[PDB]
């Protein structure tokens, strides 16, 4: 690898998916494709299907004790899997996205972007058997309480989320805990609705501060909980204090 | 459109996106790309980019009061937006996807699914002017409690959670409001684990029982929160207070 860009933190992120084809989605455009382009983020692909030795090349089993669905066959995915932690060679954490994972937030994105090195296993069907759990994978991680036709989806959501906190991918992420504040770009009049005069004053230190008590009013309105999670500064009490007498 | 598989409960999702070449992650591959085929799964993609007219194409835009990011270009975005709503026609729900909008979870994504018609709105940059969500917006929407490079991914995520919901899409979603049972495949023995006799016995009641004990114990061990939800049946208290008993 070669050129000018710094990339001390750079990310190498292995993958085992049925579907690599999935993962042009982020490595061929935008901010994620100029991270690949740029050797900040690495995005490296192995198809249990190529480790498959039966003329059809058959990647699914049947689930002891029946069911209706399949489970990923054995041998083909452990091969894959076996394959990618040689390559990435010592220090690659092994991550399966289930829906009985850990629950990712953006502080656990920020726990694995300390990972110069992640391999991410992507199960398609009902899932993979339980002994590679124990044998093979490190950690599992959930996005979301829901459940996608496979975790390829997933897996670009966390390379995504995480290739944002290596330094030189991006030019704030939920800044102090909180929800966004409302933001406003031209024109200064929308269909009746203009942009609060505050934003137009050039005051740096009042525009600070009605951004903060938005966002302080935002997440007490429609996130009240992730409000208990945080230890608010005394600017922060008296801006939400402010806010909730405004409200009522 | 014609063809012969069953589409009574078909669905249309308009996506307004500047990479809408990411959506062939879900449109050709898997179980997505087979909803596609048949017509139960319609994803049609306007680009701002081409609602733009300088030189340039010019998408993005400054916030007023100024800040490091961009916004979305207010007329591109809207006039794609407005020409997705004429295509969709009378009944089309506008999503956009945001980390300030509700937590998308599996009870969330069967109420999205009784929609015919969604346009989901992709947001890049720091996101799009408050007052679009006013104007254009009915529901903002979360896939989890994290920040991505776009709203594409997102958009994906819930695509494919709402197409396993579609008659015909898929060939049991958290069974129960619970996390997986562990499951076996080939081979009966795997670096010395073997698999569970029950699994193998041929008794379906008793291999019911075991699945539903392991279930509420999984649950309990990982996302306890997840059980304060349910009101559980008399086999379930029981099972789990089996399963309890047994850990302590
Ligand atoms: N039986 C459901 C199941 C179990 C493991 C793996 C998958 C594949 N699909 C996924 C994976 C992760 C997530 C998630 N929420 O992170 C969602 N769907 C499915
Ligand atoms: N300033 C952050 C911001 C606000 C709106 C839209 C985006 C685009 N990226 C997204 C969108 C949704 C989600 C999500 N959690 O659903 C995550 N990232 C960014």
């Amino acid at each position: 690898s070669s050129g000018l860009v710094p990339r001390g933190s750079h990310m190498w992120i292995g993958v085992i998916s049925l579907f690599p084809e999935m993962f042009k989605a982020i490595t061929e455009f935008g901010v994620t494709g100029r991270a690949v382009k740029h050797n900040l983020l690495k995005v490296e692909c192995w198809n249990p299907r190529d480790f498959t030795f039966d003329k059809h090349k058959t990647v699914d089993d049947r689930p002891y004790g029946g069911g209706p669905g399949m489970l990923m066959m054995v041998q083909p995915l452990r091969d894959a899997i076996h394959t990618a932690k040689a390559a990435a060679g010592e220090g690659a954490k092994v991550i399966y996205l289930s829906p009985q994972g850990r629950k990712l937030d953006q502080g656990g994105v920020t726990e694995l972007a300390q990972n110069q090195k992640l391999i991410l296993v992507c199960g398609r069907y009902e899932g993979i058997d339980e002994r590679l759990i124990q044998t093979e994978i490190d950690e599992e991680w959930s996005i979301g309480d829901y459940v996608l036709t496979g975790g390829e989806l997933p897996a670009m959501t966390l390379i995504d989320a995480v290739a944002r906190f290596i330094p030189g991918v991006l030019g704030d992420s939920f800044a102090d805990g909180l929800l966004d504040c409302p933001h406003y770009t031209r024109p200064e009049v929308l269909e009746g609705l203009t942009v609060p005069p505050v934003l137009m004053s050039g005051h740096h230190e009042e525009i600070r501060k009605w951004r903060l008590k938005q966002s302080l009013q935002r997440t007490w309105l429609r996130r009240p909980e992730l409000l208990e999670g945080l230890a608010l500064t005394d600017e922060q009490r008296k801006l939400l204090k402010e806010a909730q007498a405004e409200h009522n």
